[PDB]
């Protein structure tokens, strides 16, 4: 028995991404076939160390407080607790003129991105970096901003793809980039790990101003920056007139399963007609969201105490040391290794090889999982993404195995 | 300035003034009459604490995130398997709902907007009148409507299905034009009416005959005290036409914790025979990364036989409050609907505007209610009144209404 409801066209357009389902199938199979040998993963980018007890303890207490009259509350502001918003403003945007009432607390970036796309609607054009983070492009297709997927080029019609690679220091050539209503920009980037420089961000803000575009700037990896490169786009004067920033506690503090992030919508960000965009994001939030979990919001606040930040910084130094082990290994083997410094991802170029064949080689001969760059679009072909999340003894063993393998080869 | 054109669907969306306005009137009244205790029977938020049994599991799970053995990052976007199985067994026992047809959400508001993303702009919808804002607002935002026709107080291109005492709060199918989608909330907000087995049978058949789907909102099912049905999948064949949406919010006081679910049956097919479940999976993967792992732990603890017993007991407190209010209002000669199977009373003042009754009750008793007008034209002449709240507020408000309506 069938219905007469017509499948949303935007679903017919949307191509499935087989990347992670494949990685996972291949990981299982390989673990099953070689129970002999500990498989190690440098692939998925989930955080792995526990959240500090200081932070968690505030989440356990708040939860217990919900069983008391003095601590019980129902619905909170859909925008998020005021204490948490003031803390995000002060912690991440000190002196950048971000008001606590421009912060919108989310259950993380994935949802936030889809809510921004609902705000924007079907009748806008977008630009994304290539290699491309799935969320921006998938959400764009689903809401109706694109045509079909052009199989030969591996690009959706009506979408500007901006190549970012070693040849252009991972920043598009803005003089040859067509104009769009919206530009998505992720820095530090997933998958390349590149953090744009102050000069590059200046140019992006000016390009946006000149084109009347808005920037959706994804800073979910900012806490990994070690250069002194900028962490928020609002470090650039005038960014507030063109840019929305999206971020997360996911990778910063391991809240991947706890679910907490935010977006910034400046006061000064205006449509064609002079109406502040912030007023309408409020209405999108009220209509499609009832707030981040109260217990997650208490955890978030505890992340931003001086004690929370100190403990989190310490977990992130562990991850930083792991990346160095891996970058030093791969560079010592003559590989062209990008990223690694300011992000938890290394982006390794195997000029002349398909990402998948290198994945296969490395999996079969070292029992290590990586991520095929191909999976992120055509600008990822020939690269692998490699993660510094994981335990130290696994990074060290993986380093040993790669040494052995590539000195063969 | 920027060159971005405002989404047209935002220009279509009228602000609903209802709650912001009740709120403004409350604050204004407390400010002019600070010498009196204002009492609210307006907002439908739960107010009793969540049982310590449930909460304790959420605290333990949270402490477990600071351990190697208990640290958990990303879960399945669809939700923990243990939680889905428990929702299936607890709420759909014997109704052929599989654990893999359950999609765990951060509650109905989000879930509704994700269903509307799935469905898209090119569908027509039917909603009950009086109307729950979420369904209609989400429909406008995604592009399913024309502008708001001020005279009729209806969005163009939307079928409004009057439900009132004259048709036992069930739409007259002979006067209901066909749509792609029918939204049906039972127990209803705002009227509190729970459709009967026979009504639901008719609705499922109507849907089959029209090739429509039903989005059935059972968030208030746990308040049903009749033996009326709690899920639409009690009706044979519902599984070929209906999606069900629900929540821990009012059931267990998780309004601020954020947890719900939807059911998308295997058997629910588009025009072309494709299972809708395959595409909701892709919507969920794309627009969501899961409900909070802590909230999902709380949810699972709600559905233990110990959790359910404790939740039932908080809901009896509310049930006793409703009885105080109903017995008072009815003992005074008011026409009271709802109340029995939902936490909301729907009180008719034939001949009066909702807002003028609101004004009267606010000025003379310092009590806040919800003007039925706010929910659309089928709410005109009614007030919605809530049984959530502390007992002593219910009692005092009951005393004041006794004095006033005498
Ligand atoms: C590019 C990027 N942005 C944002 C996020 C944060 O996602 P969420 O907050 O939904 O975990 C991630 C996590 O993988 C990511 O890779
Ligand atoms: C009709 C209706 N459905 C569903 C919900 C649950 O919403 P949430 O789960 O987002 O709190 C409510 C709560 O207001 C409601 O009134």
């Amino acid at each position: 028995g069938s219905t007469k409801l017509v499948r949303n066209v935007n679903l017919e357009k949307l191509k499935n991404n087989y990347l992670f389902p494949e990685i996972n199938r291949r990981e299982l199979e390989h673990i099953e076939k070689h129970p002999n040998v500990q498989l190690i993963s440098l692939g998925t980018g989930d955080t792995t160390e526990p959240i500090p007890e200081q932070i968690t303890s505030h989440m356990s207490n708040f939860a217990h407080g919900l069983s008391t009259v003095e601590g019980y509350r129902g619905y909170g502001l859909e925008q998020g607790n005021k204490t948490l918003r003031k803390a995000i403003a002060e912690t991440f945007y000190r002196d950048l003129h971000v008001k606590s009432n421009e912060v919108f607390v989310s259950d993380g970036a994935q949802s936030d991105i889809s809510r921004l796309q609902l705000l924007l609607g079907s009748n806008v054009t977008i630009a994304v970096q290539d290699p491309t983070f799935p969320a921006y492009i998938d959400s764009s297709v689903i809401i109706g901003q694109t045509g079909h997927f052009h199989e030969k080029t591996k690009k959706y019609q009506n979408v500007v793809y901006m190549p970012c690679g070693p040849n252009n220091s991972f920043f598009p050539d803005l003089a040859m980039t067509p104009r769009t209503d919206v530009i998505f920009f992720c820095s530090p980037n997933n998958p390349t790990g590149y953090v744009a420089s102050r000069k590059q961000l200046h140019q992006l803000v000016d390009f946006a101003k000149t084109n009347g575009s808005i920037i959706i700037f994804d800073s979910a990896y900012a806490a990994f920056i070690e250069d002194g490169s900028p962490r928020s786009i609002y470090e650039i004067p005038g960014a507030r007139e063109v840019a929305i920033e999206v971020s997360s506690f996911s990778k910063f503090a391991g809240f991947t399963g706890v679910r907490l992030g935010w977006s910034i919508i400046p006061d000064e960000l205006l449509y064609s007609n002079g109406f502040p965009i912030i007023n309408d994001f409020h209405r999108i939030v009220t209509t499609s969201f009832n707030g981040a979990s109260n217990i997650a919001q208490a955890g978030g606040l505890a992340c931003l105490s001086s004690g929370g930040l100190k403990e989190i910084r310490s977990v992130n130094n562990y991850y930083k040391e792991n990346r160095k082990i891996l970058m030093d290994t791969l560079v010592s083997l003559g590989l062209k290794v990008y990223g690694g410094v300011n992000a938890p991802y290394l982006w390794v170029h195997f000029k002349g090889s398909k990402s998948w064949d290198v994945f296969n080689e490395i999996l079969e001969n070292t029992h290590i999982i990586t991520v095929p760059g191909s999976g992120f679009g055509p600008g990822g072909e020939e690269y692998l993404r490699i993660s510094g999340f994981g335990r130290r003894d696994h990074i060290v063993e993986a380093s040993k195995r790669l040494q052995n393998f590539f000195n063969t080869r």
